[PDB]
């Protein structure tokens, strides 16, 4: 069984971060999408799963996700590692964690966890690790005393805005959960309009890969506790930080395949961690034009920035997927464009790209959230677009900057881009009158080849991960449960671009 798509991109990731094999991304094969018996599309985790209910009575994807957390982590051994954006899991989040961790103590093990957040430079943190550690051995009551716990809030460049955006869970370096989901309650949990998002479900060797990723972080993490402006630290039981959590429990045997799935794990390290890939040959030739509705602030690590490649193999990971379709690319984000100020407004290789595909026959669909969602500069709108025209127009932009022609461009573009803000369901917005947001990280291409992880396509310096499947099965899974239904809704919010019919 050939994997066309995931060649083009592991040739990009040794180009770009050979030094970062291993940890930072990894292919692996002999995976297997972790679905549970009688349901063979589980190990797609959507929440809150509601097609077609404005309402959203039966959050059944919701539901899923959470059994899913708990079974997971009650069937650990050794380890459970868990990665998000702050807060520290709350809501039924965190009792997943809880009862999970009772369920793994019950059968005799003595289970080593750690968890670690990001929180930006402005933000707050109110419950700080220390108080979140008192509180987790607190509802573990008396499985306390065989529970092993590193509790961390990192931040890692205040100037150049880098924290750990990654949404991961791991249990004994064997199974993954990972996808767009933050483990924040109000988000999801307890909302009458909860945010639109989808993780995914594994096994295997690529569940060690996410292992190592976190091992960098931890790596990182452990050692910078000693300037607690970027750390905040806190261990349970007088313990070690454990910065090498993974690697330990994976000891020397090779991870052991549990299906026939081909993947490969790929994240970033942000800004602030390491410097550059000192074994990285790569020397791109950077999109010379930037556009002239903004000028950056802070220095361009998207547009301009060699070293940031070579330890954010992500950004050329879904780059090269893109450029990988042949027929049809769908893209269901959160936004494509990053508010300018301070980040740059959008990432030039990646409209180059799309717009490529557009120039070719290629079909592209780009469903974001909806602008309504959009507040000021920050942290209260799921949009940091004020129209979907900034997408489109964008577009065109690089269309005529690649076709001289105009009119070859509003051919490429009027002819083969879907572009329209989510919808979940006929009516334009919640029951409750809230727009719906959607915070997808998802990219596929072709029916053959997908993304799902924490990586948006709008400029990020963050710490992300996801993995990105080769599989027709899968992906037609996705196409059915996701993507179909997504535009069954999301086309009556499309939007004609600047030109066409």
């Amino acid at each position: 069984p050939p994997t066309p798509h995931l060649d083009a991109i592991e040739r990009s990731l040794r180009d770009t971060s050979p030094g970062l094999e291993g940890s930072v991304w990894q292919r692996t094969d002999g995976n297997r999408l972790d679905a549970p018996d009688g349901d063979p599309a589980g190990w797609l985790l959507q929440t809150p799963g509601c097609w077609g209910d404005a309402g959203c009575k039966d959050r059944a994807g919701t539901r899923r996700l959470l059994d899913k957390m708990t079974r997971n982590i009650a069937d650990a051994r050794h380890t459970v590692d868990i990665s998000s954006l702050a807060p520290f899991p709350n809501g039924g989040f965190e009792d997943a964690v809880v009862d999970g961790l009772k369920a793994s103590v019950a059968a005799g093990h003595s289970p080593r966890v750690r968890i670690l957040v990001g929180a930006a430079p402005i933000y707050h943190l109110n419950v700080v690790p220390s108080r979140y550690r008192d509180e987790l051995i607190g509802k573990l009551g008396a499985a306390a005393g065989k529970v092993t716990l590193n509790v961390a809030s990192m931040t890692t460049s205040k100037t150049s805005l880098s924290w750990n955006h990654s949404k991961l869970l791991v249990v004994d370096g064997k199974t993954a959960i990972t996808g767009g989901i933050n483990t924040n309650k109000d988000d999801y949990l307890d909302t009458a309009h909860p945010v639109s998002d989808v993780d995914m479900a594994l096994s295997g060797p690529a569940a060690r890969s996410a292992g190592k990723y976190l091992d960098t972080l931890w790596d990182w993490t452990c050692r910078n506790a000693s300037d607690p402006a970027k750390v905040w630290l806190a261990t349970s039981n007088g313990a070690s930080c454990m910065p090498s959590m993974e690697q330990d429990e994976a000891g020397s045997a090779p991870a052991e395949p549990t299906g026939d799935v081909p993947v490969i794990a790929v994240g970033g390290l942000g800004v602030g961690i390491k410097e550059s890939d000192p074994s990285s040959g790569y020397h791109p030739d950077l999109p010379t034009a930037p556009d002239t509705k903004c000028t950056v602030g802070l220095h361009d690590n998207t547009n301009a920035d060699r070293d940031y490649d070579t330890v954010n193999p992500e950004e050329n990971a879904l780059r090269s997927l893109i450029a990988s379709a042949r027929s049809h690319v769908e893209i269901s984000q959160q936004d494509l464009n990053a508010t300018c100020p301070p980040l740059p407004r959008y990432d030039i290789r990646t409209y180059d790209t799309l717009a490529g595909k557009l120039a070719a026959g290629v079909k592209v669909r780009i469903v974001v959230s909806d602008p309504a969602n959009r507040g000021a500069v920050g942290s209260g709108g799921r949009s940091q677009i004020k129209s979907l025209d900034e997408i489109s127009d964008t577009l065109r932009t690089r269309l005529v900057a690649l076709t001289g022609d105009n009119e070859k461009a509003s051919r490429a573009l009027c002819g083969n881009l879907q572009l329209a803000s989510f919808r979940s369901s006929d009516a334009a917005k919640w029951a409750d009158g809230k727009p719906y947001a959607l915070h997808h990280k998802l990219v596929s291409v072709d029916d053959s080849a997908f993304y799902i992880g924490s990586k948006n396509l709008y400029p990020a310096w963050l710490q992300d991960f996801g993995y990105i499947v080769e599989s027709p099965a899968a992906a037609q899974q996705l196409k059915t449960e996701l993507l179909d239904p997504e535009w069954k809704y999301s086309q009556q919010a499309a939007a004609t671009p600047a030109g066409c019919p």
